[PDB]
């Protein structure tokens, strides 16, 4: 048979952002290679598993937590975030009110979760629905403690493989 991988990683990753920004769609594209325009609102939280053959020696398993957009108005997001090693925070480029919610989610996450060493977790910002300022997005990341941002489309499959690759790169880098 095949030589077993040298190393296998399992990481919990959060997907957060306000109602309808595309959290579920990004996960469905990334994991199941599919999209539909039909809005099925998440109730509480749903889960998916991405297997990355990271290198010939290395598997990375990503336990994706698809959190519903109104969960930040509840009382225990602290439980949702427990043991996560990274997050995507998503907004809808067509609805600027969802961009305002990004800092709300980021502040909620950073207040309730740190790595064992007390460091904040790696977070990438996804500017989603780009199928429907570069410097300013960079400045925003530096001001709010994001490692990166990408324009994404679950519909056209833009930059979702790249954003996830770059987030896992950062999570390994703190190891
Ligand atoms: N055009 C376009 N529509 C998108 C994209 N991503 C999501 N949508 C649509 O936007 C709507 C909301 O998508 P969801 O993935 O359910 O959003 P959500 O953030 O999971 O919503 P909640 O779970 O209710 O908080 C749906 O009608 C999707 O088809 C995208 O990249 N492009
Ligand atoms: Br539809
Ligand atoms: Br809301
Ligand atoms: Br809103
Ligand atoms: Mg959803």
């Amino acid at each position: 048979s095949m030589q077993a991988p040298h190393k296998e990683h399992l990481y919990k990753l959060l997907v957060i952002g306000d109602l309808g920004v595309g959290k579920t769609s990004i996960i469905k594209r990334y994991v199941h290679q599919n999209f539909s325009s039909h809005y099925r609102a998440t109730i509480g939280v749903d889960f998916a598993l991405k297997v990355l053959h990271w290198d010939p020696e290395t598997v990375v398993r990503l336990q994706l937590w698809d959190i519903a957009g109104q969960e930040r108005f509840g009382n225990m997001t602290r439980v949702y975030y427990r043991e996560a090693m990274g997050a995507f925070i998503v907004f809808d480029v067509t609805r600027p009110a969802t961009f305002e919610a990004v800092a709300k989610w980021k502040n909620d996450l950073d207040s309730k979760l740190s790595l064992p060493n007390g460091k904040p977790v790696s977070v990438v910002l996804l500017a989603n629905k780009c199928d429907q300022n570069g410097l300013k997005m960079d400045q925003f990341c530096k001001e709010h403690g994001f490692v990166g941002w990408f324009e994404t489309s679950a519909k056209e499959n833009i930059n979702i493989d790249e954003a996830s690759r770059c987030l896992v790169k950062h999570i390994l880098a703190n190891e």
